[PDB]
């Protein structure tokens, strides 16, 4: 049957016939298992006889096969024999602990190590190296395992890299010149003017926005001009500068290739997915956060507001333009094509517009965007909105949207504007929600 | 005053006379901070100008100047970037998280170990190498750092290593020859003869046990002889053998240096310390546990009864001679020689000793051992005694026990028998308060 096998604790020297000589080191194999004090085994060489049971050391018991492994070894003991030594790594059982001495430094400093044993018969130990620095722990997994699936020694980046959006075309270039400016083909019509994509000294991709005749102001445009132009972020369309010596005034800004947000996800949905919306919300949260930091208020803020690159990332465009309107419709509160669909409550009233209507405008933005486009309030009127959102009533949740995101969207439509949140804890939701997701 | 200095995140080619020229590696000297998108900087070829703000690095921002660090990247895209790789070390944030892929096994598999952040402002992660074999970790750990306070290549062992008591003086050796053995000294007298420290063979530190006559029943003594010769434990004393063909039969045992425990913690109270009568009890508790998964009973159980050897380690003696006594006053259960003190309930009303009254005598002999010897009960009598653990009473608590082990000494003495702990658990929660005091 089966066979078993036990280590050489001691040498024992056979005072009797009838014994086996041990010597330590030299395996055996038990050939009888009984529960007396002697057992019969045989040798390597081939000899067999009874040894003593207080010399064998099962196969797993190789542990004090060992000469670090002492059961007898505590916390205290151990350390005292790690003192007089004088870094000594000495095990003991405790399921095990572990001993080093520390060695300059006369004062002799003793570690207690504890071994942690898995659920899955495994073994390791509660110690982390507690790299101070990510890159010298980048590069200490580099060259070595530390359990990882590999070392940390294939680094994962791309080569489509490109430069981002200059700050305006060259430093205190607030003044671009219409000869430059390299008009290639047309994105459309604006509120103030028509739209044209251009090449500033035909090598950089530039939008030129021309003017309407008594569309906007431009003295006080180009008085805030400089203003306008001091904000700059990532999440934020570039403005490059204006030609104001011609007319119309061309306002030459960053261009985005898919243009409107809010037509790239009501036509343009063979391009992204679910699981990007949500992306998007968090490139327009933190473009809102730059510009609350700039105390600037969009004033208009939707998916139409917002454009989008071949990268596919969203920015937030034509911030605070709405002081250089002309439309009466378009600038009163009670006209026609005033946005009350993304208006909030105080606005809407009293015309007390504010960093809480931006917030109120963004969560009316994520819904857009979770509704892929779809129009808030599709079936009411302006007044039956404002009667709705003043009742209680709140947009409800898209199909798509999870319960947390739109208790995000929700909390960014608290009935009083002092608790309505701030942009700079959105985000930080919404980076949690999608850490959550992913 | 102080200096604010970055690196070149990517390379810039000035546009305008009021430019430096970055260039991707290149660290620049800020020379003004202000909240403006262009700040003036030096370079180290000692040119200085106007540079943006989007091309920057802060020294802490290193993170961003390496090629891995991907704030973009999630738990997703990152995954879907590596499988086109196709094992990738990429870091991306969420404090951080790192995915790298696994190449033999075709079928992709990513890993997405994220960084943790210690409070002390380090960096760790959440990973154990997780060895299933202990010596192989011992054996890493001894070529490695793992955050270790040195690596585990320095043993600590000891050369103070005996052999263990041989079961007996050689296998089927029940018989003793009084020719081997070397009487020496003499170790006292006993409760059937006299005791003598002599040498098996002149070689076997042995303690020889003449007996008395009319004391002990030799022909049932030498009935069970084999039986108790079969009784083998680290924290039990070896018998070697008996010497019965000359009178008196002559119990040739282990040899113990200190003899009795008693005597040892009421004398020698100048060779151990508060911190090692724990370790006693535990030496105790292992061979009560022994002798219990014999089925054997120790019968007379106290520290009289118990010896040390110069190791200073404890081990029972006299395990189970009570049935070849013949003093009607010491087997009697009213007589006068009855040890009523570690006697227990059950023991002094009916007689009917077991596991549990065994049990009831080893949590009187921790009682002592923590009391430093004094005698159980030393106002009241044997009469007395019982009345008192009829009503409830127990033994009080030593100075220096804790009231863990009080506990378990408490529970040792369980009215209802069939509730008294078994050796087993004790055991475990000796060794549960032992690595706590430790
Ligand atoms: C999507 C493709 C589809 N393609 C079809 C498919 O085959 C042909 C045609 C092109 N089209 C396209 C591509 C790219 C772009 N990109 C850009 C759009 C615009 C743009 C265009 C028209 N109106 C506006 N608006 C709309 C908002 N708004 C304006 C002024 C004001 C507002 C609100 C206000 C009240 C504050 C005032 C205003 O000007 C804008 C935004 O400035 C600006 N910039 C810089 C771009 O890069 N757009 C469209
Ligand atoms: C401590 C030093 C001090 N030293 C002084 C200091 O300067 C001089 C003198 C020596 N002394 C000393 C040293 C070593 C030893 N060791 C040994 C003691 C004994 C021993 C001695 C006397 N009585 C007994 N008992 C006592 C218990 N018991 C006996 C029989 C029975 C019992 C109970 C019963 C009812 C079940 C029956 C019985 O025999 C024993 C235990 O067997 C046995 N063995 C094997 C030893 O190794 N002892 C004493």
């Amino acid at each position: 049957t089966e066979l078993k096998k036990v280590v050489a604790l001691y040498d024992y020297m056979p005072m009797n016939a009838n014994d086996l000589q041990l010597r330590k080191g030299e395996e055996y194999f038990i050939l009888e298992e009984s529960n007396l004090p002697w057992w019969r085994a045989r040798d390597k060489n081939g000899q067999e006889g009874y040894i003593p049971s207080n010399y064998i050391t099962e196969a797993e018991d190789s542990i004090e096969m060992y000469e670090w492994y002492s059961k007898h070894m505590t916390r205290s003991q151990a350390e005292q024999l790690l003192k007089q030594a004088g870094g000594g790594f000495i095990v003991r059982d405790s399921k095990y602990t572990v001993s080093v001495f520390a060695k300059g430094e006369p004062q002799g400093v003793i570690r207690h190590y504890v071994v942690c044993s898995t659920p899955q018969s495994q073994y390791y130990l509660a110690e982390k190296h507690l790299f101070s620095t990510i890159p010298e722990l980048i590069n200490y997994h580099q060259h070595n395992s530390a359990g990882l699936i590999s070392r940390l020694k294939y680094p994962v980046s791309k080569q489509n890299k490109n430069p981002p959006p200059p700050p305006g075309f060259g430093y205190g270039s607030w003044e671009i010149d219409p000869k430059d400016l390299t008009f290639l083909k047309e994105l459309g019509t604006g509120q103030f003017g028509v739209v044209k994509y251009g090449k500033w000294r035909g090598q950089y991709d530039v939008a030129i926005r021309m003017i309407r005749e008594g569309s906007m102001s431009e003295d006080e445009f180009i008085e805030e001009a400089k203003v306008m132009m001091n904000l700059s972020h990532e999440k934020l369309v570039q403005l490059y500068g204006v030609c104001t010596k011609q007319r119309p005034i061309f306002i030459i800004t960053e261009y985005m290739a898919n243009g409107c947000l809010l037509n790239y996800l009501r036509e343009m949905r063979h391009r992204f997915q679910t699981q990007q919306l949500l992306e998007m919300c968090k490139d327009v949260c933190e473009a809102m956060e730059y510009l609350e930091s700039k105390q600037f208020l969009h004033r208009d803020l939707a998916a139409r507001n917002c454009l989008v690159n071949d990268q596919g990332v969203v920015k937030v465009s034509d911030f605070g333009m709405t002081r250089y309107v002309l439309d009466d419709e378009y600038t009163s509160s009670t006209g026609s094509k005033f946005p009350v669909k993304w208006a909030s409550p105080e606005v809407l009233m009293y015309s007390k517009f504010s960093s809480k209507s931006d917030i109120w405008a963004f969560g009316v933005l994520m819904w857009e965007i979770y509704s892929l486009g779809k129009m808030p309030y599709e079936r009411f009127t302006n007044s039956e909105t404002a009667e709705h959102i003043a009742q209680g009533l709140r947009l409800p949740r898209p199909h798509l949207a999870s319960e947390r995101v739109y208790t995000i969207m929700y909390s960014c439509w608290h009935e009083k504007a002092d608790e309505r949140p701030s942009f700079k804890i959105l985000l930080s939701n919404i980076l949690d929600v999608m850490d959550e997701e992913s």
